[PDB]
């Protein structure tokens, strides 16, 4: 009688949905938030996840960790391992090949897995969907990067079993998203989906081939280091030199005025989505300084062309891989919740030459919607 979730695992953010009374549910978290952020954070007394542990980031820098899926499943050898240390704030050490991220937790020293903190965040939103049900969850859809190896997919499912998840199935993201448009119910007959997908840090363009239900991989690209953040990165140095111009100081090196300016840069950002112009209100940003100015959304754009532009290439590259030309794409789906600005959806339906996207779920919870939809398929 149980409903099983679907849950979206995500790099920087992660999402959670159920089906029941034929529709899914995107399921809010305790602060009202539709997706929630892939942290968690230790403390002299406490452990705290999702919006608790970012909202504490700048704070604690050291024993927040954040970014586990770049680790999941992989060797401490691994050369992504190795390039993706040196600019994290915590410590990962090796275990006998494998990485641990190492902290501080009510005084000692703890190090824990990557499918340990993944399964804390997994953790966090069963408690969510438990909340909104009513009733223990126990089954579960988690989503995967088409790219993963069974190394990553074997950890991810740990990660969802020390949660306390039978795990019923590991699937991609873009069938996910596919699956979500109800793209799986097709007939006989190849139809070519491209997947666009621009979250927070990772950006993944899939193309994949449905046929009578059967989904075949034809094409990745993309890029593991570009997204939202690399946009509110733009926005801190723009707004860095605005401080040092109008106070004639250089806030570049506290650590915690920099942490706490790309917060309220990342809210401008989402704001100018739907507005033209985003208010930013810092109070006592740098030595007791407020910090109040405004950014529009043209503003905006410029800072961050360049990054917007660089995401149609890896389209092309992935066209050529699966020998399509873009007429024979039959659907296009925006993922990811960088999808939202206005002036991605311009670059990507124009390089189109003015196709429709498929962007009626909100793109950072179309991994989740699916995923709900497969696990109560799965569950009949
Ligand atoms: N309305 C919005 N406009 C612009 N960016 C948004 C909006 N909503 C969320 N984002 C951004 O989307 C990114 C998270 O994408 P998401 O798909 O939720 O996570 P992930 O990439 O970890 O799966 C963040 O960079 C966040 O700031
Ligand atoms: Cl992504
Ligand atoms: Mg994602
Ligand atoms: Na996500
Ligand atoms: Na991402």
């Amino acid at each position: 009688k149980a409903a099983a979730i679907g849950i979206d695992l995500g790099t920087t953010y992660s999402c959670v949905g159920v089906f029941q009374h034929g529709k899914v549910e995107i399921i809010a978290n305790d602060q009202g938030n539709r997706t929630t952020p892939s942290y968690v954070a230790f403390t002299d007394t406490e452990r705290l996840i999702g919006d608790a542990a970012k909202n504490q980031v700048a704070l604690n820098p050291q024993n927040t960790v954040f970014d586990a899926k770049r680790l999941i499943g992989r060797k401490f050898g691994d050369p992504v391992v190795q390039s993706d240390m040196k600019h994290w704030p915590f410590q990962v050490i090796n275990d006998g090949d494998k990485p641990k991220v190492q902290v501080s937790y009510k005084g000692e020293t703890k190090a824990f897995y990557p499918e340990e903190i993944s399964s804390m965040v997994l953790t966090k939103m069963k408690e969510i969907a438990e909340a909104y049900l009513g009733y223990p969850v126990t089954n579960a859809v988690i989503t995967v990067p088409a790219y993963f190896n069974d190394s990553q997919r074997q950890a991810t499912k740990d990660a969802g079993v020390i949660a306390g998840l039978n795990v019923l199935r590991i699937i991609n993201e873009p069938t996910a998203a596919a699956i979500a448009y109800g793209l799986d119910r097709t007939g006989k007959g190849e139809r070519n989906v491209l997947i666009f997908d621009l979250g927070g840090g990772t950006f993944d363009v899939s193309i994949l081939t449905i046929d009578d239900g059967i989904f075949e991989v034809k094409a990745t690209a993309g890029d593991t280091h570009l997204g939202g953040e690399d946009f509110d990165n733009r926005l801190v140095n723009h707004f860095v030199e605005e401080f040092k111009r109008k106070h004639k100081k250089d806030i570049s090196q506290n650590k915690r005025a920099v942490r706490r300016l790309r917060t309220a840069c990342e809210r401008a950002k989402k704001t100018l989505s739907s507005s033209t112009q985003a208010s930013l209100e810092i109070d006592s940003l740098f030595e007791g300084i407020d910090f109040y100015t405004s950014i529009t959304r043209a503003r905006f754009e410029e800072l961050c062309s360049d990054l917007f532009r660089s995401t149609l290439e890896p389209v092309e590259k992935a066209l050529r891989d699966a020998k399509l030309d873009k007429a024979q794409i039959h659907d296009l789906v925006l993922v990811g919740g960088s999808t939202r600005i206005p002036k991605v959806q311009k670059l990507l339906q124009d390089f189109f030459n003015g196709r429709d996207l498929n962007k009626s779920i909100n793109p950072d919870e179309a991994v989740a919607y699916g995923a709900a939809v497969q696990a109560a398929i799965l569950m009949g």
